[PDB]
């Protein structure tokens, strides 16, 4: 029935079922249209998308993504899509030494987290005390729990979408 | 009591202008003079359109929204990220500033969770609920704004109104 209550969530939750809906699902509805797809003179039937989700919480994860696909030697790749008005943007292997296209990315939308637990601390202080470095990491861990339970409730992302822990 | 828990709007809107306003402003800064298709402009003008209704999926609302303006994409290059900006702006405009347009996809989440709060049994929407998701769309409004009010490129060249 009705609960008294406020509105309110984990950022984590949020900010993981709009990964899900927003880049996730449309990647692995983009890969199951096409029947196949090829991309540098190379074609794919087989499509492989991990998600790697940061070891420490950085309120900047797009400079964290930057140095690690960097680190892993990824480049850019380009993947259209029918629902939306410009395409995916994601990391691939080139290296690879299978017919599968691995597909990688680290969720940039993570960055907002720190925002809100700062807000939440109420800090007055430079530095990062092991609270907040908690706070951080149970975080990370329901980002990453939510977002495994979406997978399973979707054929085409259970198929293809793998989540991991950065290093 | 003391958990942490934020309103989704609070969350999402951290997120879009972080990982877009702020993007926006500082590639266009960067650029000594701005040309789209040879045609030079003096100012950029970005204009954030939040939707007048909470739809799950605001990217079908954004294209009737952008077709009925009947603007077109564009794509902004930038070092802020490994990948570039897309957004809408106006092809036809005659008077030198960058007329550039996005309504916030992100705002989509909101809807699943109004949805879960309401522990919805029957189909359709209470006026509460429609309440509610008004009531969240203005405070992602607020927060965008207040957010906007922390940055000089911004507050000069961004501005946040609501569908129609
Ligand atoms: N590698 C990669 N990741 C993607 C892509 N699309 C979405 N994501 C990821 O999914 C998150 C949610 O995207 P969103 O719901 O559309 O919510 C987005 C979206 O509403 C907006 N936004 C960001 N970039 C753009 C853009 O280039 N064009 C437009 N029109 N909106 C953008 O800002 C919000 C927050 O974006 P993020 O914090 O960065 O968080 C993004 C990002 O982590 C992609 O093409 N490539």
């Amino acid at each position: 029935g009705i609960h008294l209550g406020e509105l309110g969530l984990l950022p984590s939750t949020v900010l993981a079922i709009g990964y899900f809906e927003n880049l996730v699902n449309i990647i692995c509805e983009s890969l199951n249209m096409l029947p196949k797809l090829e991309v540098s003179g190379k074609e794919y039937k087989k499509f492989k998308f991990t998600i790697v989700i940061p070891k420490d919480l950085d309120a900047n994860i797009k400079k964290r993504a930057k140095i690690y696909f960097k680190q892993k030697s990824l480049i850019e790749i380009e993947i259209p899509t029918s629902s939306r008005n410009y395409p995916i943007h994601i990391q691939f292997d080139e290296n690879s030494t299978d017919d599968i296209l691995h597909l990688y990315d680290m969720p940039t939308t993570i960055g907002g987290i720190d925002k809100a637990i700062e807000m939440f601390m109420r800090k007055g202080h430079i530095g990062k005390t092991d609270q907040q470095k908690l706070l951080e990491e149970r975080e990370l861990r329901n980002f990453k729990t939510t977002l495994e339970n979406l997978i399973a409730t979707d054929a085409f992302a259970k198929e293809m979408v793998e989540v991991i822990i950065e290093e």
